[PDB]
């Protein structure tokens, strides 16, 4: 959480730290997924202490949404938006670009900054 927290790239257009990103794996072809994209990820998510919260690694299924559409937190919609084919990266979320005050109990707390590693598998129209 620390690397990120200081070497992160600010992703989000108000700049308020509120997404910071690290590259870990380059990805292949150099096109990103356009909003409602169905885009095809495996991710591991932990709090801020590196407890686990989730993983799609459990069921090994991978997770699909579409992109923009607010069917995940703020932070996916944000950062798997700068994400080509194949890549891995890592996603330090604050909690105005997560689960907020409320929280996801009893998982997630009040005001949780969230880490996620999210590998971008694929991506269709």
């Amino acid at each position: 959480t620390a690397t990120v927290a200081e070497q992160g790239e600010d992703i989000t257009s108000k700049k308020d730290r509120g997404v910071l990103k690290i590259v870990k794996r380059v990805g292949n072809g150099e096109e990103t997924p356009m909003i409602g994209d169905k885009v095809y990820v495996h991710y591991k998510g932990k709090l801020s202490n590196g407890k686990k919260f989730d993983s799609s690694h459990d069921r090994n299924e991978p997770f699909v949404f579409s992109l923009g559409k607010g069917q995940v937190i703020k932070a996916w919609d944000i950062g798997v938006a700068t994400m080509k084919k194949g890549e891995i990266c890592h996603l330090l979320c604050k909690p105005e670009y997560a689960y907020g005050s409320a929280g996801s109990l009893p998982k997630i707390p009040s005001n949780a900054t969230l880490f996620f590693e999210i590998e971008l598998l694929d991506f269709k129209g």
